[PDB]
Formats: C-alpha cells, sequence, structure tokens
C-alpha cells in the first residue's frame, strides 16, 4: 500500500451538488452526461484487456429500475464494423466533451460485476490529455478484480507515479458482497490531497506535495469520469470464467459535489 488512508470522508457540508446522474430515465444512458468509448475495440483494448466496449447496444449498456447497467456477456459481436476479434462484450461511458471537474466530492453508489476475469472500474482522467498517459493524471475511485472480489482498490497514476513503472499511489480495503450488495465509492478531491473510500471511510490518501510539478500532482485540472467493466487484464490474473457471463456493474447514481 503505497498510498494509505485512514480518515472519515463525507460531503463537505459547505460543497453543493453540481452534477448528477440519479440513472432516473430508463433505456439508454442520458447522451447529455455519457458518450461511449470505442476507440481501441478493433485493435484491442490496453492491458491485454478481452472485451469489446458495444456502443449504444443496451444488451451491454442499459439504465433499468434507477440504476446504470453495464454488463458482461461472453459472445463474438462479428457484425460490429469496428470488431476486434473479442470473445466477450461490455460497456465503456465517460463523461469526456461532456462534464467535468477540477476539485470536488465524487460519491458513485454501485453494485459491482463479480466472476473471475470481470475487472469493473469508476475512475477519471484529465479532460485535457496532451501530456499523454500517463502524465496526464488518472484517479481510480474504484477498481475490483473479480478473483479478489471482496478487494476494493483506490488509486491515482501520475508521469511519476503509475503503474508501468510501478510506482502507482494506491490502497485497498474490503467490502461486503460488492456484487450483491451497493457500497458508495467516494472521492475528496482537493488542492492539497486526494481520499478515495468506501462507505464514508478514506482508506486511501495522495497528497498535493505543493512542488508545483506536474509529474507528481498533475490534478489542478479538470477531470471526466468513466465507468467499465474491463474483462481480463488484472481482472483475468486466475482466468474468465465462462460461467460467471453475463456479470453486471449497476450504478444507482453518480453525484459531483464542489465548493459552493
Ligand atoms: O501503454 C501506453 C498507452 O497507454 C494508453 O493508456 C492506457 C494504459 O495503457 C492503461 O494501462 C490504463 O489502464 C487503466 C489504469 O491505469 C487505471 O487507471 O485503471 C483503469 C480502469 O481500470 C485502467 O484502464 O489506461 C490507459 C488509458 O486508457 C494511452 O491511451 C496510449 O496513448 C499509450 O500509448
Ligand atoms: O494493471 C493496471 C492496474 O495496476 C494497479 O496497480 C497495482 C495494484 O495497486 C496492486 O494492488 C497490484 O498488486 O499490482 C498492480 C499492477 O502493478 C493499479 O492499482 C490500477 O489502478 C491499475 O489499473
Ligand atoms: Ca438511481
Amino acid at each position: 500500500v503505497t498510498a494509505p488512508g485512514n480518515e472519515p470522508m463525507a460531503i463537505p457540508s459547505d460543497y453543493k451538488l453540481v452534477w448528477a446522474d440519479e440513472f432516473n430515465t430508463p433505456g439508454a444512458p442520458d447522451a447529455k452526461k455519457w458518450r461511449y468509448d470505442t476507440s481501441r475495440n478493433k485493435e484491442g483494448w490496453y492491458n491485454n484487456e478481452l472485451q469489446y466496449y458495444a456502443a449504444g447496444r443496451p444488451e451491454n449498456v442499459r439504465v433499468e429500475n434507477g440504476n446504470l447497467v453495464i454488463e458482461t456477456r461472453k459472445e463474438r459481436l462479428t457484425s460490429m464494423a469496428d470488431y476486434g476479434g473479442q470473445e466477450y462484450s461490455s460497456g465503456k461511458l465517460f463523461t469526456q466533451g461532456l462534464a467535468d471537474w477540477q476539485y470536488g466530492y465524487v460519491e458513485v453508489r454501485a453494485k459491482l460485476a463479480c466472476g473471475k476475469g470481470m475487472w469493473p472500474a469508476i475512475w477519471m482522467m484529465a479532460s485535457d490529455g496532451s501530456t499523454g498517459w500517463p502524465a496526464l493524471g488518472s484517479i481510480d475511485i474504484m477498481e475490483m478484480v473479480a478473483w479478489d472480489p471482496t478487494t476494493i482498490h483506490g488509486t491515482i497514476h501520475t508521469k511519476a507515479y503509475n503503474h508501468v513503472i510501478h510506482t502507482q499511489k494506491g490502497s485497498r480495503t474490503t467490502a461486503a458482497d460488492p456484487c450483491g450488495q451497493f457500497h458508495t465509492y467516494s472521492l475528496d478531491w482537493t488542492k492539497d490531497r486526494m481520499l478515495i473510500g468506501v462507505d464514508g471511510h478514506a482508506y486511501m490518501r495522495f497528497d498535493n506535495d505543493h512542488k508545483g510539478n506536474h509529474d507528481t500532482w498533475p490534478f489542478d485540472s479538470p477531470q471526466y469520469l468513466i465507468l467499465n467493466v474491463a474483462i481480463g487484464g488484472w481482472g483475468g490474473q486466475q482466468g474468465v470464467d465462462a460461467a460467471a457471463f453475463p456479470s453486471k456493474m449497476e450504478v444507482d447514481y453518480v453525484r459531483v459535489y464542489q465548493k459552493r
């Protein structure tokens, strides 16, 4: 654990809600809130991932009974022009080009996708990607890899601190039955520090060293939100269990708060 935290977190009293998706409207995700990422479907995704992210496909991404559903399936979507030979479909949504935030408290209430292979994620990347990944700054509010389905991972990545060179700043905790019950996954991002937590408890803290070095604090510019369920890579360490499909992440809401 390279970014340990141990402190409470809660929506600050002096913040207001500035953005939410409550997933109130069944059917397609609200196109004024979310866009689909298809950028690497034909080529194969990063992290040796095994999914095809289907855009506009209710089988993988839909709003039902007040929840977003991102569902993994074992199927070859060979009719898709951007199909890349994948054995699985899934979803990836982001607020890129629609909404982003510099600082804030982000709360996502979600039930995660289980089964060996599954890699549900709730994360952020900087809107200004001119420095490339990883320099632009990424915030993993929640990852879980379903070979270890009770373990919630909270991580940030920067030019200096990232998984490629094993310097990522992260921590972890566990939660009761994360695929069977909702928990709140939360980020408290200020100019001084990030806390990442579950159910009101920060288990991860990453401070701004205030050295003005973009390499170690790229987080004084806006980030957009990403929701996806990857398959394989880190999620596939103990293989991809065909019996687990279909598997779904349900997201009751995303709420963003900022200094009133
Ligand atoms: O390998 C260089 C290419 O990286 C691309 O960026 C990827 C990166 O490869 C990938 O490891 C990273 O994966 C994410 C994790 O770092 C973490 O943030 O959690 C995410 C959700 O689980 C996980 O996807 O994603 C990067 C962004 O897709 C660059 O896009 C590319 O230009 C570069 O050549
Ligand atoms: O593989 C990408 C994945 O890397 C994760 O980093 C560490 C992780 O913190 C640690 O718990 C595990 O044992 O090693 C991995 C790979 O070095 C990182 O936490 C994620 O954000 C990232 O998606
Ligand atoms: Ca809801």
